């Protein structure tokens, strides 16, 4: 049984261009699959203010979380470290950035590497295929 | 050093392309060339196969064909494998694909696959590498 934030919601998949689906595992971590029926990919993504969204992973209640060091994780209860800057980019994509979290005035992202790996937000960069993610709408 | 290297082309691929324009690319029963929204039509299941360096044949495999255009700039499905079902895939900075014809081009410019907003394939002569409608994904089956 889920919540959310008062805001604007939408159901969506987040799918890389690195070719994995977003999911948070029941134990909270973070990773990539390339299973396009795995129920741990459905996310409640909603905006709280312009440019602010909270992405939840609904049939494991975890928020996509991202700390000071720099480290995707799965949080039960919503804090500082659920916020994120989702940019609609260019042409077609989108991309998820660290709301409260710098490094060395440069954003963090949420990205998968190409084994479908979360990464450690210091070495991303938005021009990152890793980056990069096309939302698909769940129903 | 040692390069290690994991997109060398050769070994087929099992995959679905998902349009930017947020369609499963299908060839139906009857051949006919379409998007779907659905998640789970057999007829969007490509075998994407490299026949040169650069080029690839795609082929849906529960239907038995191969997406093709001709010179005239239709796109098409086609029971047997000629060379305008030879396409050149192509990765762009963003980081998705494009198809081209790899012997059809048109005023110099080359003609891409392509699905528009209602997931109807597109015009060969009226595609550009810009278009929304042309941009892909690949995506892996099991």
């Amino acid at each position: 049984s889920y919540n959310h934030l008062q805001g604007d919601v939408r159901w969506r998949k987040l799918f890389s261009f690195t070719k994995y689906f977003l999911k948070i595992e029941k134990n909270g971590k973070v990773s990539g699959t390339k299973k396009e029926n795995c129920p741990y990919s459905i996310l409640e993504i909603t905006s709280v203010e312009i440019g602010v969204v909270a992405v939840k992973a609904i049939n494991s209640n975890y928020y996509l979380a991202m700390n000071k060091k720099g480290k995707l994780y799965g949080s039960k209860e919503f804090n500082n470290d659920c916020k994120l800057k989702e940019r609609i980019e260019e042409n077609g994509y989108n991309t998820y950035a660290s709301f409260n979290w710098q490094h060395n005035g440069r954003q963090m992202y949420v990205a998968l590497n190409g084994k479908g790996a979360p990464r450690r937000g210091q070495k991303t960069r938005r021009k990152n295929t890793s980056a990069h993610f096309l939302p698909m709408v769940v129903h």
